[PDB]
């Protein structure tokens, strides 16, 4: 079945709220959330509902925009680079599990190119 989702709070992890992390929630995430290809990434992969029983045998660092959202809302991150790593992990997983030109990869590559032009400039 499905593994536990990644943690969205951790009381012994130091937390911070920088200007660039506010921008990742308020601006970067909340617009990517609205893209037409955003739905498969708005929650952890449900390997049971999707009949992908091999997903979590291949992917061992799962990540998804729904986890990132709760992490941003809970001030989980020390800095913006930690949150950007989570985004890249989400995109990289999708390219590892699937193959060039799959419908899901096209969705991810569309989000990823949008993600890059949106983080091109972060606040100060
Ligand atoms: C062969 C295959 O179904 N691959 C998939 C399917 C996903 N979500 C879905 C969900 C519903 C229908 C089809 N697809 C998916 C999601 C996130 C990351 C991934 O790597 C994914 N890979």
């Amino acid at each position: 079945m499905n593994p536990p989702p990644p943690e969205t709070s951790n009381p012994n992890k130091p937390k911070r709220q920088t200007n660039q992390l506010q921008y990742l929630l308020r601006v970067v995430l909340k617009t990517l959330w609205k893209h037409q290809f955003a739905w498969p990434f708005q929650q952890p992969v449900d390997a049971v509902k999707l009949n992908l029983p091999d997903y979590y045998k291949i992917i061992k660092t799962p990540m998804d925009m729904g986890t990132i959202k709760k992490r941003l809302e809970n001030n989980y991150y020390w800095n913006a680079q930690e949150c950007i790593q989570d985004f890249n992990t989400m995109f990289t997983n999708c390219y590892i599990y699937n193959k060039p030109g799959d419908d899901i990869v096209l969705m991810a590559e569309a989000l990823e190119k949008l993600f890059l032009q949106k983080i091109n400039e972060l606040p100060t």
